């Protein structure tokens, strides 16, 4: 098999855009997406969609996290690589689905912040779901951001701020790289997260203002890597590891090599053509596995309802709809 599966999320009018009305219309029970393409003149004019999963404006974290990210996490802990991205225009709350955003002055804690995103809920819950199962466990994460096909570790302490690091190619997963250099960090306890990821916040905005137009143009992969002990009834014993990748990616409106390449590779793999491309980026390369590769990927492409994007609107939908025809065939480690 096995498909790969693609989801849609459409995010809120601004109090900037209100006094605009909406031309994307997404029906979750059908999961279906609709735009209305005609302007002011047509109106009856649509593209629709279809997606295994399609989330309105009236979607909150929570329930993005429940019914898409929770199931994945069952696979990673069951010794799946799972990867799961963002896709779409900048503005349009890739960043916010995966990180999401600290509410102010401190009403709520990290836990319970409903602005939470998947990183944090997910790291959240791992710690529940694995402490509760017993179990000798460790979590350890690490968090890369591509810019400019250079690799910044925005983990690392080290005052050498902008190393770029080497990847090789890792033997014994054919379709892996491994990253000399990057800092993986093991995290003991619900309680140290939090001050990793503010950490590794900090460090982002150092390289924001080490160069040009960041955050839109740069991406960010986020890695968690579990390892859990298991006994079967015979005595022998079991080792599950599991790797969730979440990724931010550039803004889908664009030095771009790695989302270039990125489409590239899925038109390959989509149309069959004999030899697919993922060495030509950064990205492509750690990735490849997510792409016609032993994990099981999810896509969030994340549209925008103002009628002023919709080209990028129409084509983030195009994007997102052909990469479902992606296959990958998942595997446990
Ligand atoms: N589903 C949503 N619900 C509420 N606010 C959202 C949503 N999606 C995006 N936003 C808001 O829109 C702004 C842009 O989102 P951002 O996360 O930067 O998107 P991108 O990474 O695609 O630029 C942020 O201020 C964010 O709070
Ligand atoms: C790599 C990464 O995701 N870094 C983060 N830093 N955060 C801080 C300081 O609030 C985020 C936005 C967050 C949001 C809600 C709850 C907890 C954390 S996520
Ligand atoms: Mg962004």
């Amino acid at each position: 098999g096995k498909n790969i599966q693609v989801v849609v999320r459409c995010r809120p009018f601004n109090l900037a855009e209100r006094s605009a009305h909406s031309i994307v219309e997404c029906d979750p029970v059908r999961k279906e997406v609709s735009v209305r393409t005609g302007g002011l003149a047509d109106k009856s004019s649509r593209k629709t969609y279809t997606f295994d999963m399609v989330f309105g404006a009236s979607t909150k974290q929570i329930d993005v996290y429940r019914s898409v990210v929770c199931p994945i996490l069952d696979e990673v802990i069951m010794g799946y690589n799972c990867t799961i991205f963002a896709y779409g225009q900048t503005g349009t709350g890739k960043t916010f689905t995966m990180e999401g955003e600290r509410s102010p002055n401190e009403e709520y804690t990290w836990e319970e912040d409903p602005l939470a995103g998947i990183i944090p809920r997910t790291l959240h819950q791992i710690f529940e779901k694995l402490t509760d199962n017993g179990t000798e466990f460790s979590v350890k994460v690490s968090l890369l951001e591509i810019y400019n096909e250079e690799l910044f570790d925005l983990l690392n302490p080290s005052s050498d701020v902008s190393e770029r690091l080497q990847m090789f190619d890792d033997p014994r997963n054919k379709r892996g790289v491994i990253i000399k250099g990057l800092e993986e960090i093991t995290v003991h306890n619900k309680d140290e997260v939090y001050q990793i990821l503010e950490k590794g916040a900090a460090k982002r905005t150092t390289a924001a203002t080490l160069m040009n137009a960041y955050s839109s143009r740069s991406h960010s992969v986020f890695s968690v890597t579990i390892h859990m002990k298991e006994t079967t009834i015979d005595g022998e014993e079991l080792v599950k590891i599991g790797k969730l990748n979440l990724v931010d990616l550039a803004g889908s409106e664009n030095i771009n090599q790695s989302l270039l390449t990125l489409g590239r590779v899925i038109t390959a793999l989509v149309e069959r053509t004999p030899h697919v491309p993922y060495r030509e980026s950064k990205l492509t390369r750690i990735l490849q596995d997510s792409l016609g590769g032993r994990t099981r990927t999810s896509i969030i492409a994340t549209i925008s309802p103002a009628s002023l994007n919709l080209e990028e609107t129409l084509s983030t939908l195009e994007y997102a709809h052909r990469a479902k025809n992606i296959l990958n065939k998942p595997e446990v480690n």
